[PDB]
C-alpha cells in the first residue's frame, strides 16, 4: 500500500515532516514536560478524520493513554473549531488506559482486533497514539541492569507497533518525555517551548514553529 500523510494542523510542521505524519511509520515526539506533545496528539486525532483533500485520511483512531492525559472535551473543541461534529469525531477514537508497561504491551496486541474489524469500513483505523510510550517503562525498569532490560522490552513493543503500522497502513504516533539511549521509531521530532508561547520542532537524526490554539495547533 502507498503511504498516507496526516496534517498536523500546522503548515510549518507539515513541511518539516515532508507533508505530514506518515502511515507505515512510527513518529516519536520527545521533549520536556509542557512542550506540547499531548496537544499535538489531540490535534492529530482530529485531523486524521478529515477527508484526504483537507489533510486527513477519513480515518479512525486508537489511543493508548498511560498518564490519564486524554481529554475528550479537547477533542470536541478542536473538532468544532475545525468545522467537524465534535461528537462524531470523539466517537471515532477508541480509548484505553494502560495500567503498567505489560498491560500497555498487551493493549497494542489487542488493538489488532479492532484494526482488522474496521479495515474495510469507510473509516478504518489510520492513527494509533501511545501517550506516553515510555512513562511506565521508566518507572518500572530502574537501577543496575535496567537499561538492557528496558531497552529490550521497548524494542519488542516498538516492533509490535511497527508491524501494525506496516501491515494495516496506520500512522503510529508516540510521545516521550525527555530531559545516549537507542531508539527505533522511524522519525524522531524534538519539541520545545519558544518565545511568545510558540513551540519549536526539529527533526532528530530547519525548524518548524507553531502555536497551541482553540484549533489544536496551527502556525
Ligand atoms: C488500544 C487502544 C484502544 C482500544 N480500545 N479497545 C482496544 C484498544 C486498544
Amino acid at each position: 500500500a502507498t503511504i498516507g500523510r496526516i496534517s498536523t494542523g500546522s503548515k510549518s510542521l507539515d513541511k518539516l515532516l515532508g507533508g505530514g505524519i506518515e502511515t507505515q511509520a512510527i513518529t516519536e515526539v520527545f521533549g520536556e514536560f509542557g512542550s506540547g506533545k499531548t496537544q499535538l496528539a489531540h490535534t492529530l486525532a482530529v485531523m486524521v478524520q478529515l477527508p484526504p483533500e483537507e489533510g486527513g485520511l477519513n480515518g479512525s483512531v486508537m489511543w493508548i493513554d498511560t498518564e490519564n492525559t486524554f481529554r475528550p472535551e479537547r477533542i470536541r473543541e478542536i473538532a468544532q473549531n475545525r468545522g467537524l461534529d465534535p461528537d462524531e469525531v470523539l466517537k471515532h477514537i477508541a480509548y484505553a488506559r494502560a495500567f503498567n508497561s505489560n498491560h500497555q504491551m498487551l493493549l497494542v496486541q489487542q488493538a489488532e482486533d479492532m484494526i482488522k474489524e474496521l479495515l474495510n469500513t469507510d473509516r478504518p483505523v489510520k492513527l494509533l497514539i501511545v501517550d506516553s510510550l515510555t512513562s511506565h517503562f521508566r518507572s518500572e525498569y530502574i537501577g543496575r541492569g535496567a537499561l538492557a532490560e528496558r531497552q529490550q522490552k521497548l524494542a519488542k513493543h516498538l516492533a509490535d507497533l511497527h508491524r501494525l503500522a506496516n501491515l494495516y497502513d496506520i500512522a503510529v504516533f508516540v510521545t516521550n518525555q525527555v530531559q545516549i539511549l537507542a531508539h527505533s521509531a522511524t522519525l524522531r521530532v524534538y519539541l520545545r517551548k519558544g518565545k511568545g508561547g510558540k513551540r519549536i520542532a526539529r527533526l532528530i537524526d530547519g525548524e518548524a514553529v507553531f502555536s497551541i490554539t482553540e484549533k489544536g495547533i496551527e502556525d
